[PDB]
């Protein structure tokens, strides 16, 4: 399976196999307005969110990806359990309106990070937790320790440690974290389970355009470093019987 722009140079999104022809499938276009307020959906609580850790991070030729090993979880959230946390990762391209997955009233972000928690031992399984990401003028010191780790991680298969962070670095305050979409969906990649509740949070990370553009610039889909890792973004999929709901 590859994106889209793997192939202008394999299985693209239209074809992928698995769950991903089904019909609640991720992502999708959040029209706000039509999100009803639903008083159920709390603030979430984040637990080792703060703990400064050293991350491995890899290059697993489809993104870049931080294992987490169950070292966080979260709970709240509108969510019936606690979910631990297994791995981060990202989705970007190198325009300003072109990288999320997700689009809200229609605009795009430049990328978009997954935070892939599980059900603490069907529909709900997977809890991920969507941070949408944009320009600011200001370098993200928060994010330095990762945009630092990139170059060690150019092909496909490597790995490399990243220097001491936690993943609340990475994050907006969580004060600013009151306010998310929330929907039941599916993993944006194959084999696309329909087994993910969905958050998506309104207030993006704000990140130096050229943090952004190092992972266009550092990274490789490829071992040969053909193509630029870019574009690794599944394209919009219909909200269908499906409604959205907002804190
Ligand atoms: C982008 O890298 C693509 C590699 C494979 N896909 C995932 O890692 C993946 C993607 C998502 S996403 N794009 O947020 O929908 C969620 N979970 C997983 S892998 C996974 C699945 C269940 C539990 C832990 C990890
Ligand atoms: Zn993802």
């Amino acid at each position: 399976w590859c994106y889209e722009v793997q192939a202008e140079s394999c299985l693209v999104p239209v074809k992928w196999g698995g769950n991903c022809q089904k019909d609640r499938q991720s992502p999708i276009n959040i029209v706000t307005t039509k999100a009803k307020v639903d008083k159920k959906l709390g603030r979430f609580f984040f637990s080792g969110y703060d703990k400064k850790q050293t991350w491995t991070v890899q290059n697993n030729g489809h993104s870049v990806m931080m294992l987490l090993e169950n070292k966080a979880s979260i709970s709240g959230g509108g969510l019936p359990a606690p979910y631990q946390a297994k791995q981060l990762h990202l989705h970007w391209s190198d325009l300003p309106y072109k990288g999320s997955e997700h689009s809200l009233d229609g605009e795009h972000f430049a990328m978009e990070m997954h935070i892939v928690h599980e059900k603490e031992k069907p529909e709900d399984e997977i809890a991920v937790l969507a941070f949408l990401v944009e320009a600011g003028t200001q370098v993200n010191e928060g994010f330095q320790p990762l945009v630092e780790a990139l170059s060690n991680i150019p092909k496909p298969e490597m790995s490399t440690t990243m220097a001491e962070s936690s993943l609340l670095d990475l994050l907006p305050k969580e004060e600013k974290l009151r306010h998310y979409f929330r929907y039941l969906g599916s993993l944006t990649t194959p084999t696309c389970d329909e087994k993910v509740v969905w958050t998506v949070f309104r207030e993006p990370i704000q990140l130096h355009r050229e943090q952004i553009l190092a992972f266009s610039q550092k990274l490789y889909y490829d071992k040969e470093q053909t193509v630029s890792m870019k574009d690794n973004v599944r394209p919009l999929q219909q909200l269908g019987q499906r409604t959205v709901i907002k804190s």
